[PDB]
């Protein structure tokens, strides 16, 4: 059993809410729609997964 009654939850801080549009609102405060921003290139991404994968190319490690 676990404490869980907020499926609409700021996945950043400790802020939490039960609904989609509160958790919009409060999305307002960071002021920040860029959670990841390639340097190399300029590309922006919300997740870290296709920035894993983006980092694929710039992984430098073996060039060949
Ligand atoms: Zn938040
Ligand atoms: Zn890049």
């Amino acid at each position: 059993m676990t404490h869980s009654d907020k499926p609409y939850k700021c996945d950043r801080c400790q802020a939490s809410f039960r609904y989609k549009g509160n958790l919009a609102s409060h999305k307002t405060v960071h002021t920040g729609e860029k959670p990841y921003r390639c340097n190399i290139c300029g590309a922006q991404f919300n997740r870290p997964a296709n920035l894993k994968t983006h980092t694929r190319i710039h992984s430098g490690e073996k060039p060949y």
